[PDB]
Order: structure tokens, then C-alpha cells, then sequence
């Protein structure tokens, strides 16, 4: 998609300058008042409810103005709107203010979590101290019942509670200041327990991010201890597969993403699945945006959904605002559900009910409305993909492989599979199994399940960070098995490439690889280490081979058995590579011209190292994995 899939569309929920909310006077009256800017959406479902949650920023946009949260709901599938102002600020000054609504849904239950400001002109990060400021906690309660033929519902807002005393004043001795939920949604875990994830700074101004979750619903509450590398903001949640997964806005770098077994109370980072996949901008050096993170169950199949600007306009213009679907392996997608170059920003996405929607922000000239969006079309378009790979995966799932001689032996397993290159091959593209990540062709010739590479300046371009703006396989840093079914036609003229990873910069480094000499022999590259010859390998003999980079050591793989140096670095430092893309055959355009005689057919790619009797079964497999 290249901008609001046909078949969707939109309307100005909350318009600025333009839609009065019921505002309460000191003295219990209620008053349509005009409100500047709406911004900080989030759409959730309570029992059937449709819940839209906002700053109301009556007098102008600013970060630090008159704010209160603004409230509208619809039991008719947002056909009609009730609108009410759902917390109150404390009315100290002309500023004070209560902002960025965090949000819980647990049964006919809303818990918002909201900053609050008394007098203070500047950032709440900025703030001499953390006196001005309150953490709000509130409870919505939604009741539903029927008139005459009508479903009608109302929400009682409770009284607010400050979480105040509840903030240690130091965290493992770093003095903090004042904490604010992540804004949007958050999530209940699957011991029913209450999870936001919240952002701290601390008194120096430094930022960063932990999950504050509650055993006994909003009743008290406590601070787990894992947090996040400083400059993480904005973090949104969702549980997933035991563990949390924390996705944090991290202005002018790539977004770090944290996985949690242990409900908070130790983090590590997601490398070898989804952090650093997103960032704030094309050149990574702008400020961030706040994203939604939501786990829906799509034709049956446990997903995860993310919005974010592509932001090109730089700075806070926030335009092209984006929607993915993962399943945390493949990461899908579903196009541009904002329209046309326009300045988007926050947003919230909600399916309910077997339909899908967004909330989100339209900015122009720094004035705010929240746009309520149908996405029918990004839904069919995201149901398809679902079966592809449910499909895919199931059929891979029940096929029968040869007695291991120690009616089927081993499983070919797909638990961490992320991409493959069967059949469906196309002009200059061979087409994804999983539609997700494409290649680039040159060269080429079908063959059942492959294709055959001959001619100058012809191989296979599997990008990976060579995806630009958003890395899809940036995890292959840190591990992944790459996997191919080889013949090989003609003696190469001295040596020539086959199968690895291609790295980025200056010449034409390798993590790893496997080349080929015009002696029959194997040429496997471990790093910029000499690649010295080794085994005896035949002219178009079918012949499988496996790549496996995990901890830094890495193997390569002639039909199950290891090759000469198994076991080698592949970087060096501290540092995580960065791998350009996956070659197959021998492609190029800067410098040295290769020519490759190889047929490639059924390649694999997994977020992981591959074990011992699994390498051994997928090497006996190659033709019952294939597709017609």
C-alpha cells in the first residue's frame, strides 16, 4: 500500500478549533467549551464499548498547556459518539494540566495513567524537581443496558488517586525525579495482573523506561527492576509467548526493544528478533514518535501490531504514519494508513469485533485533530498473509522425513523460521514464502523450486539492512542459519562466491561464507580470514549446505557434516556487524565482476542457531520442502 488502502476510510473525530467538550466549572457547572488541539489517541474495547481517549488542549498545542483528558464513546461501531472530560486537571493556573493518558482495559474496567501538573511552564524531564508533578491514577467503569430496541451505555469516572508515594527516590542509586505511563495502550499479563509501561527521569534529565505492574488491580502498586539504556521513551507493551516485549520511541536512534521472562524484573534486549528494526526517520537522526503495540489474534494466528511515522519531513512533522503485522519472526508490511504526505504523529489501533481501526493524530501548522479511521481493506490485506504463512508453516509441520538409523524420524521444525525462496520466482524477484522481505535478481533461469544464475554481474540481493529505513532482518547481527540446495554446473575461473552474509562500508567485507575453488574444492570464509581449501564437492551433484551464526562462532555445512574450521569468529569487539543482505550466487555492481554457474533452489532463513538433529534432518529433506 501506498497510502489508505481503498475500501478505508476516515473522519474527524475530534476536530481542532471546532468539536466543544463538557468542561466543569469550579462550581459544578458544565460548559461547551472549544478545544484548540486533540492529541495522544488511543482507541481500546471495553465489553462492546469503544473507548477514545485524548488530551483535550483547550487553549493551544503545547506540550505545557491547559490539558485535560477528553473521553468519547460509541456503542455502535463509532457510528455515534458520547463525549465527556474524564479527569479533571487541578485548575492551579493557567497551565495546569493532565496529560498523557496510559491506558488498561480489564473486564467493564478502564485504568488511565496520567501525568499531572500543578504551575510548571517547561518539559516535566526539565523540572528543578519533581514537585509540580502527580502521577494520576483513575478508574473507568462502564455499565451497559438497553432502552426501547437501543443498547445504552455510561461510565462512571472515579476519583483520582495519586501513585505518588509509591515512587522510590532512587533507582539502584540513580536519584529519580517524576514517572509518566508510556502513553497509549498497555496491556493486562496472564496472571491478570496490571502492566504499564512507564518513563522515568531521573533528577540530571536522563530518560529511560520499566514496568510498573500491579497484582491486585490498581489497588497498590510495584516497580520491577529491569529498565532500559538512557534515551528511551514512550515504551509501549504487549505480552507475548511468556515474555513482555518493550518497544521504546528512542529520539535520534534506531528503537530498542526489550523482552522480559520474568515480569520486569530483569531485561534483555531483543536482538535476534525485533530491537533496532524501527527508527524515527531515514537517516535514524531525528526525534522519535510514540507507536502502538497490541497483540490480536488474526484468523486464528497470534500476531503483533505497530504504527509509526516514516516521518520524512523530518524533525516533528510525523508524515506517512505506517501499520505492521510480526508474528515475531516475519515482520510484515500492510502499507500507509494515513493519506497522502500529511503530518500524522501519534496514533492508537484497535480490532474488535472482526474489523479493524485506527486512532491517530493530523497535525497542520502545529493544530491537532484525532482522525477515525475504518481500516476494512489493511484487514483482508492482513487476513491473507495470515494464511500464507499459517499454511505454509502447517505444511511443512506434517511431512515425512527417513529413520535416523540410531515411520518418520524428526520434525522439519519451523519454530524461528523467518524467510524462504522455494518456487513463486519472478522476472528479477524471487518472490517471499512469507511475503515479507523480497529479493533482487540478475541473471537468472527457473529451475523447480529455484533459480540458476548465468551470465556477468548476475546473483541473488537478499536484502537485510539494505532494506533501508526499516531493517527487517536486522537480527541475523546477532544470530541466524542461513539455508540452500546447491548444483553446481562449471569449474569456476579461479574462485567464485556461493552462499553468506555481505557486510557494509568500505570494500567488500564478509561475516560469513562459502565459496568455491576450480579444484572441487570447499571454500568456506570465516571473517576477513584466509578461506583455505578444503573437501570435494562434484559438477551437479545435488548438495545441501547450512550456515550458523550465533555468540559470534560460526559453521558451515556440506550435507549435515561441518566444514574445515567450524567453530571460528566471525566479528570481532563488542560491536554488532552490520550484515548488508544474504548473497546467493555471485551478484555485484562495485568493483570485481563475478560469474557464477550454480542452480540455488530452497532457501532457508531462521532467527537462530539451528541444533545438531535438526541441521541433520532438514539436510535429508530438500525435496519433500519444496512447492510444485
Amino acid at each position: 500500500a501506498a497510502s489508505l488502502a481503498p475500501g478505508s476510510s476516515r473522519v474527524e473525530l475530534f476536530k481542532r478549533k471546532n468539536s466543544t467538550v463538557p468542561f466543569e466549572e469550579s462550581n459544578g457547572t458544565i460548559r461547551e467549551r472549544v478545544v484548540h488541539s486533540f492529541r495522544i489517541p488511543t482507541i481500546v474495547n471495553v465489553d462492546g464499548v469503544m473507548v477514545a481517549i485524548a488530551d483535550a488542549r483547550y487553549e493551544t498545542s503545547f506540550d505545557n498547556s491547559f490539558i485535560e483528558t477528553a473521553v468519547k464513546y460509541s456503542v455502535d461501531d463509532g457510528a455515534t459518539w458520547n463525549t465527556q472530560i474524564a479527569i479533571k486537571n487541578s485548575r492551579a493556573s493557567s497551565v495546569s494540566r493532565v496529560v498523557d493518558p496510559t491506558v488498561i482495559v480489564k473486564g467493564n474496567k478502564l485504568y488511565i495513567l496520567v501525568g499531572s501538573f500543578n504551575k510548571t511552564r517547561n518539559y516535566w524531564t526539565q523540572h528543578r524537581d519533581g514537585s509540580d508533578w502527580e502521577p494520576l491514577l483513575v478508574v473507568g467503569e462502564v455499565t451497559k443496558s438497553a432502552a426501547n430496541g437501543k443498547t445504552t451505555a455510561t461510565i462512571s469516572w472515579g476519583k483520582p488517586v495519586s501513585l505518588k508515594p509509591l515512587f522510590p527516590a532512587e533507582f539502584d542509586g540513580i536519584l529519580t525525579k517524576e514517572f509518566v505511563g508510556g502513553v497509549g495502550a498497555a496491556i493486562v499479563a496472564s496472571n491478570g495482573n496490571l502492566v504499564y509501561p512507564v518513563q522515568i527521569a531521573d533528577m540530571g534529565g536522563r530518560v529511560f523506561t520499566k514496568i510498573m505492574y500491579s497484582e491486585d488491580d490498581g489497588n497498590t502498586w510495584k516497580f520491577a527492576e529491569g529498565r532500559s539504556k538512557f534515551g528511551c521513551s514512550e515504551p509501549a507493551v504487549l505480552e507475548w509467548e511468556g515474555k513482555l516485549i518493550i518497544n521504546n520511541r528512542v529520539d535520534y536512534n534506531r528503537r530498542l526493544v526489550y523482552e522480559s521472562s520474568d515480569m520486569g524484573k530483569t531485561w534483555v534486549e531483543a536482538l535476534g528478533t525485533l530491537s533496532h528494526v524501527w527508527t524515527n526517520s531515514p537517516t535514524s537522526n531525528q526525534p522519535d514518535c510514540q507507536s502502538s503495540f497490541v497483540a490480536v489474534t488474526i484468523e486464528g494466528k497470534r500476531v503483533m501490531l505497530f504504527t509509526h511515522p516514516l516521518n520524512l519531513k523530518g524533525r516533528w512533522m510525523r508524515d506517512r504514519l505506517h501499520l505492521w503485522m510480526t508474528d515475531n519472526q516475519r515482520i510484515f508490511d500492510v502499507g500507509q494508513i494515513s493519506i497522502g504526505d500529511e503530518n500524522s504523529g501519534y496514533s492508537s489501533v484497535l480490532y474488535k469485533d472482526d474489523k479493524l481501526y485506527s486512532l491517530h493524530e493530523i497535525n497542520t501548522n502545529d493544530v491537532y485533530s484525532l482522525v477515525f479511521v475504518r481500516l476494512i481493506g489493511e484487514l483482508q490485506l492482513m487476513k491473507s498473509v495470515v494464511r500464507t504463512w499459517k499454511e505454509e508453516d502447517n505444511h511443512l509441520a506434517s511431512i515425512c522425513t527417513p529413520v535416523v538409523p540410531a515411520a518418520c524420524g524428526a520434525a522439519v521444525p519451523t519454530a524461528g523460521l523467518v524467510g524462504f525462496l522455494s518456487h513463486s520466482a519472478n522476472g528479477s524477484v524471487w518472490e517471499d514464502v512469507y511475503r515479507c522481505v523480497d529479493a533482487n535478481v540478475a541473471n537468472a533461469e527457473r529451475v523447480p523450486n529455484g533459480l540458476k544464475f548465468n551470465g556477468v554481474g548476475g546473483g541473488a540481493v537478499w536484502p537485510v539492512a539494505r532494506q533501508g529505513q526499516t531493517r527487517r532482518y536486522q537480527f541475523a547481527n546477532y544470530r541466524f542459519t542461513l539455508v540452500a540446495t546447491v548444483t553446481i554446473d562449471e569449474l569456476p575461473k579461479g574462485t567464485s562466491p556461493l552462499l553468506g552474509a555481505g557486510l557494509e562500508g568500505p570494500g567488500d567485507a564478509k561475516l560469513l561464507g562459502l565459496s568455491y575453488d576450480k579444484n572441487r574444492q570447499w571454500r568456506p570464509l570465516y571473517g576477513a580470514a584466509p578461506a583455505s581449501p578444503t573437501g570435494s564437492w562434484e559438477l551437479h551433484k545435488k548438495y545441501h549446505v547450512v550456515l550458523t551464526m550465533a555468540d559470534r562462532q560460526g559453521s558451515v555445512y556440506v550435507d549435515g557434516q561441518p566444514l574445515a574450521g567450524s567453530g571460528n569468529t566471525v566479528v570481532r569487539g563488542a560491536t554488532l556487524p552490520d550484515i548488508s543482505h544474504f548473497y546467493i550466487g555471485g551478484p555485484r555492481s562495485k568493483g570485481a565482476p563475478t560469474d557464477s554457474r550454480v542452480t540455488v533452489t530452497n532457501v532457508v532463513l531462521y532467527n537462530r542457531r539451528l541444533n545438531s538433529s535438526e541441521i541433520r534432518t532438514l539436510f535429508l529433506s530438500q525435496d519433500m520442502i519444496g512447492t510444485d
